[PDB]
């Protein structure tokens, strides 16, 4: 039969019961007309029990796929998304999930929902507390904010990165923790987004979870982590976190350890304090067998050896990395990682390793015995051909070669095969570099080199005396100073 009409609701009560048997459900969603009254009903009465069994309508209807049509014409969407400023309680769920199964199959429902004010709606009922609740509502975001920088933008408005991160900070609900880190996961890959889940504490929350028995939530969180440590800022609380992320370099799963090694190597970039505790926490031993095991796989060899190049340098326990790294059996295969079939971002950030490693008086003997100094040699005299013939830079091979040559040369043994593999005449060209930075461990090594008379003869017969002058004035003190050192040993 046709509408209700004003004053009664017993036709709320009515149109319930029926929406349940499917046989009339097919023809309440077969008739284009009374939908748009049962949700005119809706958004309009004040009364609870009719608004909660209106909702509780419409709802039944989006089971099916002509259902969601005809909510979906019906203008059903701003509706619902209005009673998601429903009070108390249940008027909340059924729109959450009603606009759930329009986000999931009805087409066109995406766009309306964000039309509709959705975004911020749903963003705002973050602060509830039912997980069932929280975990539809997490999902839609997701939903609406994949594959959509402008929905990201405005959960970002919203305070959507603080909502999510006290959700990882408070609930153990499997399914409600794993849609969350994907919404964060989805918000991670945002530039604008990604400082604000950081600055929310969002990589202490997810590090939570990474001992979870769920291996979906363990490897999002690692996922999100990953993009978040990408550039982030100086965390304090950072100890479990970087704990644990040791610890998962152990782990069977590769995709486990790629990522692992991937936070390792950001979050110790320029932050000894970070250097501190994954090196106290035995970090070099389990980067170190990490890249043992990982054979030539360099989607884990390479943020795996930047890590160890990190804790190799700059903090209280540098000198111990550098030892630890031999101890644990390191400097053949860091050495082997140099050689084919490693590619040039792998070599770069050996070579680095590599120079690091060398600061350490007892490397440099087994550095030399590995054979470092041929193939590093080898890889600056091509590098630097090509400089004169994106990705990476050769001048960024040349400077990290001529560097690594730079402080294996305080070794005389060194100094000998160094020199034995005619360097002196390319230290010299490299003078004349446009680049300070080679100018400077050019004339680095020079000076190491110059300290044996022989050596000083040949780098002054080289014509080195005039490049060396012209570098005395450069406004980079640090090239002046070693400039001046080979003069003077000449």
């Amino acid at each position: 039969n046709d509408e209700d009409q004003v004053v009664v609701n017993k036709a709320a009560v009515m149109v319930h019961q029926l929406s349940k048997k499917e046989a009339s459900r097919h023809a309440i969603m077969r008739s284009p007309q009374m939908v748009s009254a049962i949700v005119r009903t809706m958004q309009n009465t004040n009364d609870v029990e009719t608004a909660r069994c209106t909702a509780g309508t419409l709802h039944n209807l989006s089971h099916h796929r002509e259902g969601l049509l005809a909510i979906f014409k019906s203008g059903g969407i701003p509706a619902l998304v209005k009673m998601l400023g429903s009070p108390v309680d249940s008027v909340l769920f059924y729109a959450i999930t009603t606009l759930h199964n329009l986000l999931l199959h009805q087409e066109g429902a995406k766009m309306a929902v964000r039309l509709a004010g959705g975004l911020q709606k749903m963003v705002a009922l973050l602060n509830k507390t039912n997980v069932k609740f929280l975990a539809i509502t997490t999902d839609c975001l997701q939903i609406l904010a994949y594959g959509n920088q402008e929905s990201k933008l405005i959960i970002l408005a919203s305070g959507g990165p603080q909502a999510l991160v006290n959700i990882m900070r408070t609930y153990t609900y499997e399914k409600l923790l794993w849609t969350t880190s994907r919404v964060l996961k989805v918000l991670s890959v945002c530039s604008s987004n990604k400082p604000a889940i950081v600055e929310a504490g969002g990589m202490q929350a997810l590090g939570l979870h990474l001992t979870d028995p769920s291996q979906r939530l363990v490897q999002n969180c690692l996922w999100t982590l990953r993009n978040l440590s990408d550039a982030a800022t100086k965390q304090e609380g950072m100890e479990g976190l970087l704990g644990t992320l040791v610890q998962l370099l152990g782990s069977d799963d590769i995709n486990v350890v790629t990522c692992a090694a991937g936070i390792l190597s950001n979050l110790t970039c320029n932050n000894y304090k970070n250097k501190m505790m994954v090196c106290q926490v035995g970090g070099i031993e389990a980067l170190v067998r990490t890249v043992l095991r990982a054979g030539d796989r360099e989607d884990i060899t390479e943020p795996a050896i930047c890590a160890l190049r990190h804790l190799t340098s700059r903090h209280q326990e540098a000198e111990m990395a550098q030892n630890a790294v031999r101890l644990h059996y390191g400097l053949p295969v860091v050495v082997k990682l140099l050689h084919p079939p490693s590619h040039w971002p792998l070599i770069k950030a050996t070579v680095g390793l590599i120079r690091n490693l060398a600061l350490c008086p007892a490397n440099h003997a087994p550095l030399r015995e590995q054979g470092a100094i041929p193939r590093l040699v080898q890889l600056l005299v091509r590098a630097h051909q090509d400089t004169q013939r994106e990705g990476v830079r050769m001048e960024e091979i040349v400077e990290g070669c001529t560097g690594a040559l730079h402080i294996l040369a305080r070794d005389v043994h060194n100094r000998i095969v160094i020199r034995g593999l005619n360097t002196i005449p390319l230290f010299v060209q490299l003078l004349y570099s446009p680049i300070e930075n080679i100018q400077r461990v050019a004339a680095g090594v020079l000076c190491e080199l110059a300290q044996d008379k022989e050596a000083a003869e040949a780098i002054e017969a080289e014509g080195a005396t005039a490049p060396l002058t012209e570098l005395l004035h450069s406004r980079n003190e640090g090239v002046a100073t070693y400039a001046a050192a080979v003069l003077f040993r000449m």
